[PDB]
């Protein structure tokens, strides 16, 4: 099993990290949050607000440097430039995998994480992508 693309990282490290993860329950960036929450998987919201606080029972920190668990995939919805800014701090504390926001096109964004090898995700979002498969519940 030489198997070297998401396939591998998604099948052996399950890990979900929120980017600017607010109280804004009228944003894209909250809809999916408690939804990957309630799907089953390991969220980890960050927030410079949420930092020390509990978000859906999910511990908040105010950087992605201040929480000891090793993030797998960067949930990138907050904005397109965002994905960029978003990148370049994994890609820096040692990420895996980067998901943007589904109809965005960000080459920018896209190569950033090519340098280091990361596995750049564009135009693509998890809540079309569970039920890709059929495995919604």
């Amino acid at each position: 099993m030489k198997e070297n693309d998401i396939a591998g990282i998604l099948t052996s490290t399950r890990t979900i990290a929120l980017v600017g993860a607010s109280d804004k329950p009228d944003r894209p960036s909250y809809r999916v949050m408690k939804y990957l929450l309630d799907q089953g998987y390991h969220v980890i919201p960050v927030s410079p607000k949420v930092a020390g606080k509990t978000l859906l029972g999910q511990q908040g920190y105010a950087t992605l440097a201040d929480v000891p668990e090793k993030v797998d995939m960067v949930d990138v919805f907050r904005n397109s430039e965002a994905a960029w800014g978003v990148a370049q701090e994994a890609i820096a504390i040692g990420a895996k995998t980067l998901w943007l926001q589904l109809g965005v096109i960000n080459e920018q964004a896209a190569v950033l994480a090519r340098e280091a090898g990361l596995s750049v995700v564009m135009d693509r979002c998890p809540a079309i992508e569970l039920p890709r498969l059929g495995l919604a519940k």
